[PDB]
């Protein structure tokens, strides 16, 4: 069934790259999208979207991708139930990325 | 920035209608939609997404839309934080719908 | 760079079944897709999006898919040239009458 | 019905801005989308894709945006006639650029 995503923000934090015994490479980083429908002065707010990443598309994220680069982000919204260490049941939901796109570097409306 | 999400899934409850004294009504439902890239026998899996509607659409959501029913939305990705009456954080990403289509009935694959 | 498209609509004719000399199926639909919004004058206006979708799932379209029949199409918008022509390539179809 | 588009590209010349004799500002210009994947010979192609923005936007479309300016858009695909034309009706535009 149709499911599509398209993102255009800004990461909070450079993005990390884990492993899973498994042998393959999980990249995730939250994107920062400012709501277009409030963006004056007054009332700009963003939303902080999960985004996942794996395999190639993965690395090429973690070289190239640093904290507070603008990057535009295609794909799937999938959702997850896991046990944290606690005991508690955690829903998540994340963009997971087909493909991303690097936009502009993190100073680009000063050095521009 | 660009926040787009297009989804077609399956009601997995009927919609619920609330209101806040603020004077508006704030409709919810999730929508349940099957992976395509693991549509085959062995392997579907759905993702159960929260979709939000408000004020007019809200309304027609909850007439004209019932648990096991085919719909189409359209909206952006919205992430909120509250406290839950327990007193520990609440992170949530929803899909806040611009627009809800009717697309096939609770049994449409044994009724035609 | 970015490029998506998300349709649902109604074929107005049969689907249609060509191949390539390599030897790859290349379905094609016309799909009307309905304004959610009415316009000024309040009446209701379609358009009419040329799909494209390739290799196998061109044959399920071939098979289920029929004059009027209601379909969900995601791809890439895509432009040619001899007449400029802009179509929908389809990564993905969805099916929504049996 | 759903119908939705999304285009991340630049600008191939400078946009125009002509009004409507119902004094509505109608900004246009065309954007150059690169694909993302190269094709089976390993070349990019990027399409080129007619977009349409309306009244305050269309004004900062055309005082923000040059050629070759990267820009995002979000809208509707819309089919026009006399020749069979389409575009994008832009409902939000995003400026990448200063
Ligand atoms: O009714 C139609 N209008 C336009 C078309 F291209 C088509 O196939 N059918
Ligand atoms: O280089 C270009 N190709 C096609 C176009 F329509 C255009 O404006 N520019």
């Amino acid at each position: 069934m149709l499911n599509r995503v398209v993102l255009v923000g800004r990461l909070t934090k450079d993005p990390e790259l884990r492993s899973t015994p498994n042998g393959v490479n999980v990249g995730t980083f939250t994107l920062a999208v400012n709501r277009t429908f409030t963006n004056a002065q007054g009332e700009r707010e963003a939303d902080f979207i999960n985004v996942v990443v794996f395999k190639k598309q993965a690395e090429n994220v973690k070289n190239y991708l640093s904290k507070g680069s603008l990057a535009g982000v295609d794909g799937r919204l999938q959702t997850r139930n896991y046990e944290n260490k606690d005991g508690q049941r955690v829903f998540v939901t994340e963009v997971v990325a087909d493909s991303v796109q690097f936009l502009e570097p993190k100073n680009n409306n000063q050095q521009q």
